[PDB]
């Protein structure tokens, strides 16, 4: 426990670096938004307030940030891709109205590739003119042109485009977000009245990966639940209600980062991310809904409880998306058997040796 605390204290030492790089990133993205909204294809584009920094849980890599630009899209209908539950084709129910996105259709289908290509292009053009310092664009691959920026200092910013839908959440989410006994049924009702998002993400398809498919995203809900996280409305707003929920999440994230860094020459950990750890953490909150199960003085147990849960997920190769229960983040489609066995082994070693990877 003392060791765990020491690790947390240490992680605090990165806060200023990260905060300053973020404080620059906001400048770059604000400039970017300003320009992007002038394009007829994106005039309603806005910043979505989501992500590890916004959740007060970005603990390392100040050179690295994730941002989502949301784009309100006029009334859409979704068609599931196979029975993947998380991947969809986007269609407009149409309304013979002026639709600035018609130039990205494939008949009925809103092409993620064309959208991304325009997004990438405009971003490319609007950066060279200096705000702050200097900025480049890395060119990756995948099923489409994604966008990663290089704010000169090697500050890497991933930009994700996300369609916003103000309609009811898809049926695949019906049994998800099981927070009723933790955060309350009225809260679940409220959250599910909020919009949901769609990000352009190629779905796997037989040794390759095809289609202009979109994946459901609930980053805004994850942020709300992380920052308003207790059964008590005043959890963490006073000295008598300090829980260790956020610290346990930070510890799990740090465990994963440190293991990835250690084995950065093998490729076995490449497919794991803080999203897996966050998802497992949310399930553990569902399992342990009472604030008294997250007493600060119990940091040691609470952390072990997360680790154990994650291990079981790894061992069983099942980690349900917290919002889409039948979407398995650890399915063989997404993560290979060897990566999962290897992480299982390393986490077992760490747990069995008082977590050497921390010191
Ligand atoms: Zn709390």
């Amino acid at each position: 426990a003392s060791k765990l605390r020491a690790v947390l204290e240490k992680l605090k030492l990165s806060r200023d670096d990260i905060s300053t790089a973020a404080g620059m990133v906001k400048g770059v993205v604000d400039h970017l938004l300003l320009r992007l909204k002038c394009d007829s294809a994106f005039r309603g584009v806005g910043l979505l307030n989501t992500g590890s920094y916004y959740e007060h849980v970005k603990i390392s890599a100040p050179n690295e940030f994730d941002v989502m630009f949301k784009l309100e899209v006029p009334r859409i209908q979704l068609e599931e891709y196979s029975n993947t539950r998380a991947y969809y084709f986007v269609k407009f129910k149409r309304n013979p109205k002026e639709n600035p996105l018609s130039q990205f259709l494939e008949g009925e289908i809103l092409s993620a590739s064309k959208m991304l290509s325009k997004f990438r292009k405009i971003i490319k053009e609007e950066i060279n003119d200096i705000k702050d310092t200097d900025v480049i664009m890395k060119r990756k691959r995948g099923g489409s042109p994604a966008v990663t920026l290089l704010i000169s200092e090697k500050i890497s910013v991933d930009i994700t485009l996300a369609l916003e839908s103000k309609s009811s959440w898809p049926a695949s989410t019906q049994e998800g977000l099981r927070i009723q006994n933790w955060l309350s049924a009225k809260v679940r009702k409220q959250l599910r009245l909020k919009p949901f998002y769609l990000v352009p993400k190629h779905a796997k398809e037989g040794n390759g990966f095809q289609e202009e498919t979109w994946r459901l995203s609930f980053s805004h809900i994850e942020k709300e639940i992380l920052n308003n996280h207790g059964k008590s409305k005043t959890c963490c707003e006073n000295k008598e209600e300090k829980c260790c929920r956020k610290d346990c999440l930070k510890l799990m994230k740090y465990l994963l980062e440190q293991l990835k860094e250690r084995f950065k020459d093998k490729k076995h950990l490449d497919k794991f991310s803080s999203y897996h750890v966050k998802t497992a953490f949310f399930h553990v909150c569902t399992q342990n809904p009472q604030d008294s199960q997250w007493d600060r003085k119990d940091l040691g147990l609470c952390f072990d409880n997360c680790v154990t849960y994650f291990l079981q997920c790894l061992r069983t190769e099942k980690l349900e998306n917290y919002f889409i229960p039948e979407f398995n983040l650890f399915s063989s489609n997404l993560i290979d058997k060897r990566s999962k066995e290897f992480l299982t082994k390393q986490i077992e070693y760490e747990r069995n040796n008082e977590f050497p990877v921390f010191d």
